[PDB]
């Protein structure tokens, strides 16, 4: 990959100091000017007077006639392929169009914009994700290296331990735009560097884990639509945690907005959730025997059969799905027990009711259904069919039973399929979450990510592409809100004589339209208050949106025909139109609660746990606090979300699909120029390039820069702000690159880029330099020890060798022969012998006593931590008994209150009946 | 080992009693506002009478 | 002499905001050297904890 960068990541940006590309286009006069081709047009200029010109085209030869408002300059070729649109000279749509389009069809899709990026997806296995992380991207800050997912991610981890702030990282397109597979990109090089850099346990088991949390939510959850082969179908945000050195220590993970329905129904070409089609393709026949698997025609859930997608085998992602879960360290019992419930779940779809000749009260035709889902989820069939054909409720004084309509029960069955799907796919979530949070303590700061369901358009709208769309504008409007008016407004927070500029680009006027609350209802809010009466009906809902919202500017009257059951909506990507089909019951989302209970009290542990907390479920049918709507349901969740994306660094990525038509190579160009419009990229890009984007705090900026001013400030303490504009000054910085506010210095584009260049420069300096004398002080050992071995051996050699020679030879030689006879030597010998052994044992005795103090020392702190976890222990269990005691008492006065409860509605009904 | 896996078990089951007791006063609160509704409908419906 | 720095330490009501800024942080500065602690870590905890 690190050789074929030329065709994917590296440019020549040295051509942006050619004259001659500059010269040329002075000659050429080339302009930009808009076209019905499905292409944008390039031209040169030749004629002008008042508002109006004409153009020659560069391709054709053809002249036509021009407005003087929709030429756009080209700019000259010396800009082509420059990796940050804020660095262009003459910026206009037409230019970031060319840019952008010709970096694509080259290969090279993520492009800088300012503060954030945009990808144009490839549709290929481009050869861009692999090596990099090795060298390429491992720490080299922006200006190094080409724009690329891994800069934003490692831009954004720096940030957070030098700024001590936590980040967020958020993808945001359409469908198919890329925002899934940057969010895995993401994950993979946090995972990535934060195990490398982990000297003593890299390659650990937790960035293990992260890297299959993703497969196995997409393998449950993602789905094939017509838009996309691997639609996510459910929006997610995961926290990756760190400590203070940077390692991970942990990983959360929350979702939002699972589509239960997609289990239910498809559109002619599409597909369920993947896992059903997994487990269907071959998993194994003992499998399908156990699960009582059957061919796809048979269920009511599958609509238009065995669906595939192309490149990929079902059979072997059932089987990467089961790798990745047992990684994630799923018990087989617990694997099972989800491909149990997924059976089940179909099985609910081979339930039917016998449309009864003698009144509409039905019953089934067969049981065989019901026995396997009873074999399969735990219910007998016996209470199953009671439940669901025959409900009983107690309502205060009295008990009510009613009989159901085969509509009813089918009703009932789907909810059940929808429900057991979503509780099984909330269990899945909470078990990769527990896996991954392993520390009981949260760490030092935190990484977002966040990755929502993508803007959706169809021909068969609904409340789920509603809330999906809602999710995607309040995104934009956060990407507004930051990169716009938060910006403005620290400018004049820090008193930096800033004129406001309005960009446009507002949408709260659409948000209100569906999510307030009060003064005129929001669509959202307003059926959220009239799913509750017996008249409801969708019709009804209709009407009233329409006399309580028909006059916003953002609603419309219907696109097609008026007077069926639709809403259409104005959004920033798309105007868009909505079918209130069942949308009383989707808003709702009411159960059957014998049969719930039932599911609570099952034979199996597994759909028992799905079923904890079943003690919230609604008490009636198609007709308020104690339950809530999916609606408040979604409102709150996103606030949580959205409260906790402003208290963090956002790091956007804007995904651009090139084509709807998912061909590599292709742009349709006024698709990208459309996403550009509406993503408010060029605006984005003015901002930057207009205001001051880059702050550092007066003391932070002294502490990382004084190296280039060493001799600037005197040595004593001054104040940041003063030293500061001494550094500043020092630096020649021209006066209009730099403002000093209130606490920060405001920097241009770049500048502060070239002083970290500067300073990565003097910091080179000083390690060659420290260097040089490590280098210098190793061949001062080096020389030390070739004095050593050559000056000693000269003479000690020499000495002993003619000694040697001497010695044998002379009459010292008797001296040799009598000193085997000598005993002195004998005698020195035995104390020698003596002192080596009593050596020996003293060595030993005085590494015992060492070891024996500081073993004891060791069982002495053990001591203490045993008696710190035993009355830790100790109180633990007596606030367990006096939790005991408190419920105890509650039970009772909760008995008591249940009594004097039925006693006063005896009351009422004996007062009436007495009147 | 034992007293810190004694102490994760004793914190669980507290939690888990914890738990259950927000649950009961959670539930004991609905009863006795729907409780005091009627009681107070009750003394209405005698005022009316 | 740490703590004779401390409250040498001056705050400044903001001009157009109910939140408290220091506009010299010189004697920050020497507390932070005299007690062992990093200026700007101090700073935040103090202004914006
Ligand atoms: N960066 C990429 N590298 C390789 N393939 C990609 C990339 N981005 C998108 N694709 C292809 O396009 C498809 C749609 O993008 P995806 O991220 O799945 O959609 P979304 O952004 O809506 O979640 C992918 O499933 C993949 O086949
Ligand atoms: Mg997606």
């Amino acid at each position: 990959a690190q050789q074929a960068a030329d065709k994917y990541l590296y440019v020549d940006k040295n051509f942006i100091n050619n004259p001659l590309a500059q010269a040329d286009w002075a000659a050429k006069k080339l302009v930009w000017v808009p076209s019905d081709k499905s292409g944008f047009e390039p031209a040169s200029l030749k004629e002008e007077v008042g508002e109006e010109a004409i153009v020659e085209l560069v391709e054709n030869g053809k002249k036509v006639k021009v407005n003087k408002d929709d030429i756009q300059k080209m700019n000259p070729p010396k800009f082509s392929k420059v990796e940050d649109m804020a660095e262009l000279t003459c910026l206009n749509e037409a230019s970031v169009l060319h840019n952008l389009k010709e970096r694509y069809y080259s290969g090279l899709i993520y492009t800088y914009s300012g503060l954030f990026c945009v990808v144009i997806n490839p549709y290929k296995n481009l050869p861009i994700y692999s090596e990099e992380i090795v060298e390429m991207y491992k720490g080299k800050k922006r200006h190094e290296m080409p724009p690329h997912i891994y800069a934003i991610t490692d831009t954004a981890y720096r940030s957070m331990m030098q700024d001590r702030e936590d980040q967020s990282i958020l993808c945001t397109g359409e469908s198919g735009a890329g925002k899934t597979e940057n969010t895995k990109k993401v994950i993979q090089y946090l995972a990535y560097v934060a195990s490398s850099h982990k000297s003593k346990k890299d390659q650990g088991e937790l960035e293990r884990q992260l890297l299959q949390a993703n497969p196995i939510l997409e393998a449950f959850g993602n789905a094939k639509t017509v838009k996309n082969d691997n639609s996510s179908r459910f929006g997610k945000f995961i926290r990756i945690n760190f400590d203070v050195n940077g390692y991970i220590v942990g990983a959360n993970i929350e979702t939002y907005l699972l589509e239960k329905s997609r289990a239910i129904r498809q559109a002619k070409e599409e597909r369920t959730f993947h896992i059903f089609y997994y487990l269907l393709s071959g998993a194994g026949e003992h499998l399908k025997t156990d699960l009582l698997l059957e061919p796809y025609n048979k269920y009511r859930f599958l609509s238009n059969g065995h669906v595939t997608i192309p490149g990929q085998q079902d059979k072997d992602m059932f089987q990467e799905t089961m790798e990745a879960m047992r990684i994630m360290g799923i018990p087989e019992e617990e694997q099972m027990g989800l491909l149990r419930v997924i059976s089940g779940v179909l099985q609910l779809g081979n339930i039917v009711f016998k449309k009864e000749r003698n009144t509409d009260q039905a019953s089934m035709p067969d049981n065989t259904a019901a026995q396997k889902v009873s074999h399969l989820l735990g219910i007998n069939v016996t209470d199953f069919t009671r439940g669901i054909l025959t409900p009983r409720i107690k309502v205060g004084r009295d008990y009510v039973q009613k009989a159901q309509t085969k509509e009813q029960a089918d009703f009932a069955i789907e909810a059940l399929a929808k429900a057991t799907y979503e509780r099984m796919f909330r269990w899945l979530v909470l078990r990769i979450n527990k896996a991954l949070d392993k520390t009981k303590r949260q760490g030092a700061s935190f990484i977002g990510i966040l990755d929502i369901a993508g803007f959706e358009i169809f021909d068969l709208n609904s409340f789920e592409q509603l809330c999906i769309n809602y999710t995607n504008e309040k995104l934009q409007q956060l990407f507004n809100h930051t990169m716009f008016i938060l910006e403005q407004e620290e400018y004049q927070r820090e008193g930096i004589e800033w004129n406001f500029i309005d960009f446009g680009l507002d949408l709260q006027p659409c948000i209100d339209l569906i999510e307030k609350p009060a003064g005129p209802p929001g669509i959202l809010a307003l059926l959220d208050e009239e799913c509750w009466f017996p008249k409801a009906t969708d019709k009804s809902f209709v009407e009233k949106v329409m006399q309580e919202q028909g006059t916003h500017p953002k609603f419309q009257k219907p696109k097609q025909l008026k007077d069926k059951a639709d809403f259409c909506i104005i959004h920033y990507a798309g105007k868009v139109d909505y079918k209130a089909d069942e949308w009383l019951m989707k808003n709702m989302d009411p159960l059957n609660d014998n049969i719930a209970t039932l599911l609570h009290q099952s034979s199996d542990k597994f759909v028992s746990e799905l079923w904890k907390d079943v003690d919230r479920i609604i008490g009636l049918d198609q007709v308020k606090g104690m339950f809530r709507t999916v609606g408040q349901l979604y409102k709150e969740q996103l606030a949580k979300l959205m409260a906790t994306l402003r208290n963090t660094n956002p790091n956007f990525v804007r995904c651009i699909i090139p084509n709807h038509e998912k061909k590599a190579g292709k742009l349709d160009p006024h698709l990208v120029l459309d996403q550009l419009r509406c993503n408010g990229v060029l605006e984005g890009i003015r901002i930057c390039r207009q205001g001051f984007p880059n702050r550092v705090v007066f003391q932070e900026f002294r502490q990382r820069y004084e190296i280039l001013t060493p001799n600037s400030i005197p040595k004593g303490f001054m104040d940041g702000k003063q030293a500061c504009v001494l550094m500043i000054k020092a630096l020649e910085l021209d006066s209009n690159l730099y403002r000093i506010g209130q606490s920060k210095v405001f920097f241009r584009a770049g500048v502060l880029a070239h002083l970290e260049e500067e300073r990565d420069l003097k910091i080179t300096d000083v390690i060659i330099g420290f260097q040089a004398c490590c280098r210098g002080y190793l061949a001062r050992k080096a020389f030390a020890k070739r004095q050593q071995q050559l000056t000693a051996m000269k003479v000690l050699q020499r000495n002993c060798a003619a000694y040697l020679k001497l010695r044998n030879w002379q009459w010292w030689r008797l001296f040799t022969k009598v000193k085997p006879l000598l005993q002195v030597s004998r005698q020195e010998e035995e104390m020698m012998a003596k002192e080596e052994e009593l050596v020996k044992v003293r060595e030993k005795q005085l590494a015992a006593e060492n070891r024996l103090t500081e073993m004891e020392t060791l069982q002495s702190q053990l001591m203490a931590e045993k008696l710190q976890l035993q009355e830790q222990l100790q109180a633990e269990t007596e606030l367990c008994a006096e939790a005991e005691e408190l419920r105890a008492r509650l039970t009772a006065k909760k008995q008591e209150l249940e009594e004097i409860c039925h006693d006063l509605e005896a009351r009422v009904e004996e007062e009436e009946e007495r009147c």
